[PDB]
């Protein structure tokens, strides 16, 4: 398990969808965030990879106005910068 903090704008979001903690484990983080996308609808409904955010909070804090999910590294990179890893 990799236990993070959330920045405050990512807590925000996280407790937008009924998040609890301050301190959470990515599997959390990563449950949390589709549950996000899913009940703003976010996703495309006609290619379900993707992801359109460019007028959503999740925008500002990935920096990109839509991704894909396939880009596995690219997402951990994006929100591994809105949280501080703790042991
Ligand atoms: C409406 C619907 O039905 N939609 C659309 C939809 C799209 C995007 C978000 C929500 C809905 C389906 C098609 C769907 O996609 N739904 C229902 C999510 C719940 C899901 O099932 N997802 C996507 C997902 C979960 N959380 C996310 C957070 C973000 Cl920011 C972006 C995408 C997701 C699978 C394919 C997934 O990627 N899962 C379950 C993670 C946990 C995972 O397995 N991995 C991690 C991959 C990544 C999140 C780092 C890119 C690997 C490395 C392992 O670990
Ligand atoms: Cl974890
Ligand atoms: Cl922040
Ligand atoms: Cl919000
Ligand atoms: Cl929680
Ligand atoms: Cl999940
Ligand atoms: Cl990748
Ligand atoms: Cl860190």
């Amino acid at each position: 398990e990799t236990l993070v903090r959330p920045k405050p704008l990512l807590l925000k979001l996280l407790k937008s969808v009924g998040a609890q903690k301050d301190t959470y484990t990515m599997k959390e983080v990563l449950f949390y965030l589709g549950q996000y996308i899913m009940t703003k609808r976010l996703y495309d409904e006609k290619q379900q990879h993707i992801v359109y955010c460019s007028n959503d909070l999740l925008g500002d804090l990935f920096g990109v106005p839509s991704f894909s999910v396939k880009e596995h590294r690219k997402i951990y990179t994006m929100i591994y910068r809105n949280l501080v890893v703790v042991n």
